[PDB]
């Protein structure tokens, strides 16, 4: 594909969904997720980050569900990431959302945070490095699948790849949804550069 | 979702992609991808197995590929996984294939081997265990997005958990494709039970 934008969660209910409309009659819920990642590796050395946040469900399957989410209940989100900008208002001139498209409680019996994106650069990458010396860089990517604009940022290895990047480049995406003003963005995991489509005739020849 | 059928490859093509038609014009594009999924834990004690997977590209994709990739190319994938039976003819009366939506040559500059469907089971689970004391369960699923049956296997605290499912039940599985007559089956790294949509009204209650 081109643009692709895919969201796939699983986490805890924080609290009992509550129902809504607009003037027109679109139902809407919104529902605030819990989990966490294990940002750990090797023999240990490392642990695990928290991470909460709120899906919005539009239309028929907010009316088939804001009603029956007790808080605590386990739920499976399908979905996508949503770029809204304006003046005024907000927190802030803009914010990126989860939109679920579905949803499915599941049984407890007695979590998943994965994002995969591909866009091209906005800008040139903005390598950086820690006191302790350690690669991280910020992107900023386009995603047409409007237009929806996404941070992403990259560490060690993959920080100083991305840094050969170009404004204009294509990217694949691979990681997990982060919060933090406050702000919803992307921490690759994997990334690789698509080769644009087939060659043209041109004029000169490339 | 109810049905759900995504497949997410990275592979590097293991022979010059050969393009073909139909006899009424369609463009069909087999691909053949090669990659390893590590499947080791810990501090070693494990290793990495290879996998070997052809996908099909059909149409206008098919049609702009089809003359540009190198044995050798690394590509990513995005797809589905196909159900087919009949009569005669193949090897063996079934095969479950790779069915590619979209494909994307990457840079190689100088694996990733990702499923996840939901579907029921069309048969109670067969739990086993190995010699050495390891459980072990095959699962039978149905997936309607026709309907597609596919094999799906879980070991170890997954397995035990998954022999208390019964014929019919909804199951979310999220893991990687694997071969091996010879057959195109699932390995599960995670499964999860979503609890059946809105309860009716009912006859006697429930």
């Amino acid at each position: 594909a081109r643009g692709l934008n895919q969201v796939f969660l699983i986490g805890t209910l924080t609290a009992r969904p509550d129902m809504r409309y607009t003037p027109g009659g679109l139902a809407i819920l919104d529902l605030n997720l819990a989990g966490q990642d294990a940002f750990t590796d090797e023999s240990g050395q490392e642990r695990e980050v928290p991470w909460y946040h709120r899906v919005r469900l539009l239309g028929r399957q907010a009316e088939m569900w804001g009603d029956l989410l007790e808080k605590g209940q386990l739920i499976f989100v399908e979905g996508r990431l949503e770029y809204r900008q304006w003046e005024k208002d907000g927190e802030k001139k803009s914010e990126v959302q989860v939109r679920a498209e579905f949803i499915d409680p599941l049984e407890g019996r007695g979590a998943l945070n994965q994002v995969i994106l591909m866009g091209n650069l906005t800008r040139d990458p903005d390598l950086r490095y820690t006191p302790q010396g350690t690669a991280v860089v910020r992107l900023g990517l386009a995603v047409n699948e409007r237009t929806h604009f996404l941070e992403v940022q990259a560490w060690r290895e993959l920080a100083e790849w991305a840094s050969e990047l170009r404004k204009g480049d294509g990217l694949l995406v691979i990681g997990r949804l982060v919060n933090d003003r406050f702000q919803t963005r992307v921490e690759a995991l994997r990334l690789e550069r698509p080769t644009r489509g087939p060659a043209q005739a041109g004029g000169s020849r490339p």
